């Protein structure tokens, strides 16, 4: 189109004032169309969806190629040395094509690969059929017979991994010459750039290193718990834990098998999950509840559209629909919608609240030019709702909303509430690091094709301490039996968020005017808290990250503190307990895989 | 610190760094030789008390290098840097480096203390059940047993002796080390060791020699696995997964000479290992070395002097002492003594040990009158180089019918892919072994590695490179990596890596200068004067000028480069990559998990 097309424009500050208004002018209507085809595929997975979202997806490279090309021409010279850093940050943004910078025929290749990527995810089922959402999901979640979960697991990994390790080489190939001709290495260096930081590696691995105790002295805890109840066969207590038996596919949060390793268990269930179906909760009520949460902080409640053009369940009428919870800004000030095969259980409130999460934040920028409309960094935009969540999974806050009977403050309810908050937080923390040093390895050429899964399995030991419970090759694909790989999402904001969430938390609890324990703290209601958060929400990626979490929080880097000092007591507890029962911390038998159960699968 | 070894007062300029270099240059060798002659007294008859002596003589050493590394120091922190003169930078540069003279006295004694007892755990561990030493006794059953229990008795014996109890040293060892190269500036010890390829992008590098090199191992690799799997059977070797680690003839697989007889494809044809006729016609560790000595010298190259021939420990002692037997050569720093230490035994491949070690002895022969810092090779790979250039001309076919070892001479297709199969079980098989011995070792000092994941990352690097597994089931509380001589002994490894490429750049060269004109791998330089000369040039420069300079003038370009090694093996690297096409082999093991089974009642 000659109106999307760009305008003429000086070459100096002004121009490029200029021209950034103009950019964002038409970039409204092409990400609108973008975002407008994914919907009605990712809702409603057909040939034809597919078809009408890689002609979008065309348009959009045809877009960026015009408005990249142009900027290059007027203001690559001269663009790192205008005074205002708001422009300098829109005009980098803008001269940085990615896929645009592809010849046609590949970029046609990419689009397709992606569709199919995303298809053979959504629609893999486990035959004797069974989805991932609810099926596998519930079976991961609650059954205790070893070989009913291997059998999820092993059949899970196996149709969604298998097919898409093809595609996936196509896709890394296409994917690093777009980049390479913004003169990034790769791919992975791109996805980093987000970040702004040159010491972003080495900063995350300070991290980790503070956050690992942690985590070792959880997984210890729960081996043993898990050995009592599966015996000396399956579990080794010096060796890593297998991989199905953590209450998730991807053994990535474990509040699922909290049931199993309380601390001091007779006392009030602080999984709430059988008193929302006792009082009959529905997809509905959740997300008031969550909105109620926002509004009460004087943030924006969920407009009309939101309400009117939402998928809160998985539709009845047989159509395939990508499950995986998600939050949609089309770019046009208007419209926001949540797509989530809601399920009514306490973990799923917590995602309600993450997703919602993402809504507040697009309410809050949605007057911001295009290219502002982001978060500070990705990571912020993970924060958000759950920050919110850490106040609302409070026992009090429970009680608030009449899903709990009051609790006793004492020291034993604390230690319960705080392992179960370990099992949702801490035990993520590997997890949400590993993934993207996986994927990372991959986009740099450091893991071929040739070795995929034996680099996948390294860092999942490595890191995680588990192991496949069935034997994998090469043939595997695991990876890409977790959603954000054939879908493409960058993962290592989750790791940031779980970090930046206590950070936010704390500096909102101070801002309520709170005094008790962090992990005690419920913001709800409290509009100065509301207040400083909506500044965070407002400024989009208008100013540098570093300099919105100052603002924010008093500091300007990422840091472990906020997280170690909420669960301060609980960490003290589980490193004593271990002690007690003479654990191994760590998996010094780091080759032990379990044996299979007898005469499966039958 | 003896009064006569203390530095004096010099000026804080140029003219000052020149007396004080030569000046540390009267003191250095001195102090050099009481370190040296205490460790070969301790290397070649391995007692308390000798132990005792070179842990005082290293702790001199350490004295010494403190006080005129600190004068350095204190007169020339800045301007060495702008020093007009370029050898005087590099002795000076060496001077204020104190490594382990950094540490205070009591972290001085622990450091030394932990090498003597890594060393002396190393070289005096046994397998038992009456005792094997590593060398000859397990060497030996690697090299000749078919016999997979018995193999995997040795292997197992070995790794569980030497690793297990180095691990709590090796770890107390690393600590120190680092603490003391920081104070250097350095961000580890593994920075420190990179930093004497002087090279901003040498990991990198590296990587970039490996990716070009890696489709010939990969082929090797598949070739060989077939071959065993046609001896050992389906159930010991899995065609598509690594290969156990102890059916490749050497205790570390990482070279594979020793399972040519399995391998060979065209047995009609002259057998080229040739040591069951040194054995039939009676040679001795004697002739060995003295067949060597005339290689050197027919390219008018230095003889061994008396002093070598008087000094040396040539063979394992009779008389019942333990000694360190892992092969070694050692300049004493006085100009005069330079020895060889190995426990020869009369094979092919220990003929060509003799060659590697004698091309340490003629480079400290040739660099004998550099000032004391700069008597060491260009780059560490340089030194690895050469007794190896010489052995690919000595191994050649036509050189061994003139040496009487081999009598039918053929020049046809088949002998000369049995000939470059046979180079490659030595030269190819080595290079990823070469490679991730100090990738892993970098993560170690880095701290990426932790005691933690030793071994976990030691066998992770094992399979990535060279494709094999361990036999038996192993934990962290084995400690692998220390089996290999290397690592207790804190030698560094990438060298050999550099030098198993560099020694195909020299030997393209040497070739060409001599006027030869046929296929790089029937090259012989044997009694060329003009490739000796130019051999020399090298020789003579020590670590006087960089390593990058050095190269160019003797090859013509001033990088590694794999192309004379691809050029040198370009007919078998064709021929295994069709062979395994037609045999329609799996390239690599992408069944990476897989192990093979204890044998029924091992080790009953
Ligand atoms: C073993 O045999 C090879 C092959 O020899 C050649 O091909 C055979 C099939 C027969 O036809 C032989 O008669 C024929 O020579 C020998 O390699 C060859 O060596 C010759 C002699 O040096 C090389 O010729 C030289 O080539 C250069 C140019 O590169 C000229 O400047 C010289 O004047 C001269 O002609 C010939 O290139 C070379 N062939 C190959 C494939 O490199 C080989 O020397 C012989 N080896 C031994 C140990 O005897
Ligand atoms: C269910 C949650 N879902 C993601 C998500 O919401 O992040 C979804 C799918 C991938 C991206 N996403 C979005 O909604 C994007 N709109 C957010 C980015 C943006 O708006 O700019 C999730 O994956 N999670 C929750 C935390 C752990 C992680 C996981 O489940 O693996
Ligand atoms: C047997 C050969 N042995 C070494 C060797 O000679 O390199 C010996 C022991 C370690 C260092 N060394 C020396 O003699 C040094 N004095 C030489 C360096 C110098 O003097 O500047 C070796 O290990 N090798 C040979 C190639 C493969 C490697 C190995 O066997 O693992
Ligand atoms: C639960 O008990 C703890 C007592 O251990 C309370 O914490 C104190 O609360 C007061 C009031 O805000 C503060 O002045 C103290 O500094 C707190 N002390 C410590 C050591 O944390 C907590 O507020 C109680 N709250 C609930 C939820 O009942
Ligand atoms: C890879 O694995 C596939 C699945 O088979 C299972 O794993 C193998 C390794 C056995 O140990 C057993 O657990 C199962 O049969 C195999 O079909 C396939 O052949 C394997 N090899 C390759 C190269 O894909
Ligand atoms: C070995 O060392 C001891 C001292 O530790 C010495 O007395 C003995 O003579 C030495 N043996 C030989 C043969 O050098
Ligand atoms: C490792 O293996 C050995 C024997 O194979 C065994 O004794 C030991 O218990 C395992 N070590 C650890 C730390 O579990
Ligand atoms: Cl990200
Ligand atoms: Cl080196
Ligand atoms: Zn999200
Ligand atoms: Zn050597």
């Amino acid at each position: 189109d000659p109106g999307l097309q760009p305008g003429q424009f000086s070459a100096d500050e002004a121009g490029a004032q200029l021209f950034a208004q103009s950019y964002q002018s038409s970039a409204e209507q092409v990400l609108f169309q973008s975002v407008a085809a994914s919907w009605a595929h990712d809702t409603n997975i057909t040939a034809e969806n597919a078809r009408r979202q890689e002609e979008a997806a065309l348009l959009s490279q045809e877009f960026a190629e015009a408005w990249g090309q142009k900027a290059k021409e007027l203001y690559e010279p001269i663009w790192q040395q205008f005074t205002d850093p708001q422009l300098r940050r829109i005009i980098g943004a803008v001269r940085t094509l990615g896929s645009a910078n592809l010849p046609l025929a590949k970029r046609q290749q990419y689009n397709a690969l992606l569709s199919q990527m995303s298809r053979i995810y959504s629609t893999a089922k486990v035959c004797l059929c069974w989805s991932l959402d609810p099926d596998l999901t519930n079976i991961l979640a609650s059954s205790r017979s070893y070989a009913m979960l291997l059998f999820a697991w092993e059949g899970w990994h196996n149709a969604a991994g298998i097919p898409l390790k093809p595609l996936y080489e196509d896709f890394t190939a296409l994917s690093n010459e777009a980049y390479k001709q913004d003169g990034f290495t790769d791919t992975g260096a791109y996805w980093r750039s987000w970040y702004n930081s040159p010491t972003f590696e080495d900063d995350l691995e300070h991290l980790y290193q503070q956050l690992e105790p942690l985590y070792l002295n959880l997984h210890a805890f729960v081996r043993r718990a898990l050995h009592r109840r599966y015996g000396d066969r399956y579990i080794n207590l010096r060796g890593p834990i297998p991989a199905h038996l953590l209450g998730d596919m991807w053994a990535q949060s474990w509040e699922n098998i909290y049931d199993m390793v309380v601390p001091f268990p007779d006392k009030p269930n602080l999984d709430v999950t059988s008193t929302m179906l006792q009082q009959g909760w529905q997809a509905t009520h959740m997300f008031r509840v969550a909105e109620e949460f926002f509004t009460s902080l004087e943030l924006s409640p969920m407009p009309p559209e939101f309400w009117e053009g939402s998928m809160l369940e998985k539709p009845a009428d047989g159509r395939e629909v990508v499950c995986h919870a998600s939050a949609w800004d089309f770019y046009n000030r208007k419209d926001f919608r949540i797509k989530q095969c809601t399920r009514v259980t306490m973990d799923q409130l917590s995602t309600v609240h993450h997703e919602m999460g993402h809504i507040q934040y697009y309410l809050q920028y949605k007057d911001l030019p295009v290219s502002l409309r982001r978060g500070a960094n990705p990571g912020f935009h993970e924060a958000i709702g759950d920050v919110l969540a850490l106040s609302v999974s409070t026992p009090e806050h429970l009680h608030k909303i009449g899903l709990l009977d009051r609790v006793t403050n004492d020291t034993e309810s604390d230690i319960n509430y705080l392992l179960k908050m370990a099992l949702e937080k801490i035990a993520f923390l590997p997890f949400g690091y590993l993934v993207d040093q996986w994927r990372w390895g991959v986009f740099s050429g450091r893991t071929p094709p040739s070795r995929y899964n034996f680099d996948w399995w390294y860092l999942r030991t490595k890191y995680q301490g588990i192991c496949p419970p069935v034997t994998r090759n090469e043939t595997h694909f695991d990876a890409g039996a977790k959603f954000h790989v054939p879908n493409v999402t960058p993962y290592i904001r989750y790791f940031v968020s779980f970090v930046l969430q206590f950070q936010f938390h704390e500096a909102l609890c101070k801002e309520a005017g709170y005094e008790g324990p962090l992990h005690q703290c419920d913001i709800y209601r409290s509009t100065k808290a509301g207040a400083k958060l909506r500044k965070v929400l407002r400024a989009g990626s208008s100013r540098p990250w570093q300099e919105v979490l100052k603002d924010m929080v008093g500091l300007d880097a990422l840091d472990a503190q906020p997280l170690l000092k909420y669960f301060q007591l609980v960490t003290q507890w589980l490193q004593e307990q271990n002690q007690q029962n003479g654990e191994v911390l760590g998996w010094p038998e780091y080759q032990w895989h379990p044996p299979l159960p007898d005469n499966y699968p039958e």
